[PDB]
């Protein structure tokens, strides 16, 4: 019995994650594709539960893949959610690794509207990174909106019936993609709605350059590495980033710095300061992205692309 779900098909075998099981699937009452992951019931660290209940939570809000099913087949945690398109980390390669100055903006007020509505919710998603925003498929009415998905990271920051933030602490181990991960995250600072602000400003300036000067550096254990990241993110202030980019990127990256512990972020006033940004240029903010003219105007290739 391949079906699992009761509803759902198992198809092609995607998973990636951190070797989470992650597949292709349809839903046998109407041929709608989904994204099923899979998970060891017996394992060491079980997590699929709560992120079904993560979506739950999120339900209804645009960019929020839907909750389908959670169950008990065999010896497998199974989650179903819609499947969506490729990763922004995806089209990055595929776009040259560089992303125009258009579509990073675009992006960057999709994100930060994402990641507002998140901790709208009262959670904090601390696994910021351009593989886990994802675009919509091919014909659909959101085909280029970009998603969030993967909520195995994320946690309570403010209780939902006195939305008081969790008090400050440290000593915590050093636990994601350090690429990307906040000034404070390196320091084992608790987290909350300034780190996943700092950490999107870190993706901008990563699809602006192509590249971050914390990169590919060379140290014995990730330890040091952890650590040798986290210096050359305080070394560096946020202008020398901004060499030859518009200058409301250094502002984001500073502003989101200097936040206090529980305050709750102007993100309407981030993503006005990036639209901005658009005005300097004069160019209009009407959707078209990079990764909307390769392969002759077809769009992506599987292929000859990935
Ligand atoms: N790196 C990387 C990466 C990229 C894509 N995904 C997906 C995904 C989401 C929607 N459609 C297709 C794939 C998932 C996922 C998470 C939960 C779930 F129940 C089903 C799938 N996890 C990842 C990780
Ligand atoms: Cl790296």
């Amino acid at each position: 019995s391949s079906v699992v779900g009761l509803h759902y098909k198992i198809g092609k075998k995607i998973g990636e994650g951190s070797f989470g099981v992650i597949f292709e699937g349809t839903n046998i009452i109407n041929g709608v594709p989904v994204a099923i992951k899979f998970e060891p019931r017996k394992t060491e660290a079980p997590q699929l539960r709560d992120e079904y209940r993560t979506y739950k939570h999120l339900q209804g809000c645009d960019g929020i893949p839907n909750a389908y099913y959670f169950g008990q087949e065999g010896l497998h945690n199974i989650l179903v959610i819609d499947l969506l398109g490729p990763s922004l980390e995806d089209l990055f390669d595929w776009c040259g690794r560089r992303f125009s100055v258009k579509t990073v903006v675009q992006v960057a007020i999709q994100m930060l509207t994402l990641v507002e509505e998140v901790h709208r919710h009262d959670l904090i998603y601390r696994d910021i990174k351009p593989d886990n925003f994802l675009i919509g498929r091919r014909g659909a009415t959101d085909e280029n909106n970009v998603h969030l998905i993967d909520f195995g990271m994320a946690k309570q920051y403010r209780d939902p019936r006195t939305k008081q933030h969790i008090p400050y602490r440290e000593k915590k181990s050093l636990s994601g993609t350090a690429r990307y991960m906040s000034i404070n995250t390196h320091l084992g600072r608790e987290q909350s709605r300034r780190d996943d602000l700092e950490a999107l400003g870190h993706v901008f300036f990563y699809f602006l350059r192509g590249q971050l000067p914390w990169q590919g550096l060379k140290a014995p254990t990730n330890k040091q590495k952890y650590e040798k990241i986290g210096d050359k993110k305080r070394t560096t202030p946020a202008v020398t980033l901004c060499d030859g980019l518009p200058q409301q990127f250094a502002e984001y990256l500073d502003s989101v710095r200097s936040l206090p512990f529980d305050a709750e972020p102007p993100y309407e006033e981030y993503r006005m300061l990036l639209l901005s940004v658009l005005d300097d240029l004069g160019q209009a903010c009407d959707g078209d992205m990079d990764w909307m003219h390769l392969n002759g105007g077809r769009g992506w290739d599987a292929t000859i692309n990935k």
